[PDB]
């Protein structure tokens, strides 16, 4: 279990610079580092290209949240002071939207994100 400190992760770490949020980490690998607030996620859009594994590391700034990538079966809880890690190599270009699975206040129902999948 990979823990962190949601009070400090805006102004210390790897999810701290929203300009940073996507690093190589290999010839055809990239890891994206993901903020879930209420009510919106850091950075948006997320753009990947077609073919390369990408490695997600979420977290939240707040309130348990949700991640759910539309069409695949990325879906996992977002906690406060937790890392989620999914890996996924996404194979057709486009654009797919990021909804928010767990209740978490007034605007809940607008918590939407996009990845966009280059060519
Ligand atoms: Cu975040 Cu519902």
């Amino acid at each position: 279990l990979e823990r962190v400190d949601p009070t400090t992760v805006r102004q210390e770490g790897p999810w701290a610079d929203p300009a940073q949020a996507v690093v190589q980490t290999g010839p055809n690998q990239y890891t994206v580092y993901v903020l879930a607030h209420q009510w919106y996620y850091q950075p948006n859009p997320i753009e990947v290209p077609q073919g390369a594994e990408i490695v997600f590391k979420i977290t939240s700034a707040d309130v348990l949240h949700g991640f759910h990538v539309e069409g695949t079966n990325i879906n996992v809880e977002v906690l406060p002071g937790e890392v989620s890690t999914v890996r996924y190599t996404f194979k057709r270009p486009g654009e797919y939207r990021i909804i928010c699975s767990e209740i978490c206040g007034t605007n809940h129902a607008f918590m939407f994100g996009t990845i966009v999948v280059k060519e």
